[PDB]
């Protein structure tokens, strides 16, 4: 294919965050803090919010996802 530019490097820690909009209630899973920013990120696979910068301080993507699954005998 003509995709030859596949940009597969955007994994902090197993996590793939994609650019999201924030425009209401927000908080920062990095900072626990409201994202009062027009752009934070999200794990498709851990469901978390942070302010576009503070990905290099969440654990890894099955250490998220081990308190951000409603579904899980996390007990
Ligand atoms: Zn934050
Ligand atoms: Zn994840």
């Amino acid at each position: 294919g003509p995709m030859k530019e596949a940009k597969d490097a955007r994994y902090t820690n197993g996590h793939l965050f994609t650019t999201i909009s924030v425009s209401g209630m927000t908080m920062c899973y990095a900072c626990n803090k409201s994202i009062t920013a027009k752009e934070a990120l999200i794990c498709p696979t851990c469901n978390v919010t942070i302010h576009n910068r503070c990905k290099d301080t969440l654990a890894n993507c099955t250490k998220v996802k081990q308190k951000q699954q409603k579904a899980a005998l996390l007990k």
